[PDB]
RNA sequence: UUCCCGGGCCUUGUACACACCGCCCGUCACGCCAUGGGAGCGGGCUCUACCCGAAGUCGCCGGGAGCCUACGGGCAGGCG
């Protein structure tokens, strides 16, 4: 037998291919499905994801905003069924794959560490050219 | 005629005149009031240095690159 195929096959039922590629750095919006009073509800979280983590199926990322003066992280499961939709708002530039570094950095400093990817920008605008 | 009791006259000192059986000082005990000091405890104002930093004006850039053109430009956008 091979366990990593049947693992996959386990999973293959569970995967998605919607959502949009993204680096960290990336500055993203995350509609995620929500439950309350006595509804589900689409709520957007935005910011920068710090992370990504891989393990196919199981690749997570994490993402970091500042809402109302404190950090807020949020882990999301890449595939999973709550993500509505991920828009990308901004492509950042970043040296390292874990961005935790800027935890600590000033507004300022982070924008100066984390510039535009004018690269993957360009390629993004390149693409969204339709028939 | 020094002394004691009483009185007369002159004088001198007096913070006494309820007139020396006068006046009056301080501690101590007691009650009341205001205050000082006192390990500290709470508050108000104020100065200094540095970190972060909204809005906004000003200044630079406006390109790997957007919109308008009125295109040697302007607006978005970025930096300070
Ligand atoms: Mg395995
Ligand atoms: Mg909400
Ligand atoms: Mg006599
Ligand atoms: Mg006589
Ligand atoms: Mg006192
Ligand atoms: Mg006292
Ligand atoms: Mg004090
Ligand atoms: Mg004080
Ligand atoms: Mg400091
Ligand atoms: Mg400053
Ligand atoms: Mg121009």
């Amino acid at each position: 037998m091979n366990r990593g195929a049947l693992i996959k096959l386990v999973e293959s039922r569970y995967v998605r291919t919607d959502l949009p590629e993204f680096r960290p750095g990336d500055t993203v919006r995350v509609s995620y499905k929500v439950k309350e009073g006595n509804r589900t509800r689409i709520q957007d979280f935005e910011g920068i994801v710090i992370r990504i983590r891989r393990n196919g199926f199981n690749t997570t990322f994490t993402v970091r905003k500042v809402s109302y003066g404190v950090g807020v992280e949020r882990i999301f499961p890449l595939h999973s069924p709550l993500i509505q939709k991920i828009d990308i708002v901004q492509r950042g530039r970043a040296r390292r794959a874990k961005l935790y570094f800027i935890r600590n950095l000033s507004d300022r400093e982070i924008r100066r560490k984390l510039r535009a990817d004018r690269k993957r920008i360009d390629q993004d605008r390149a693409a969204e050219r339709a028939a």
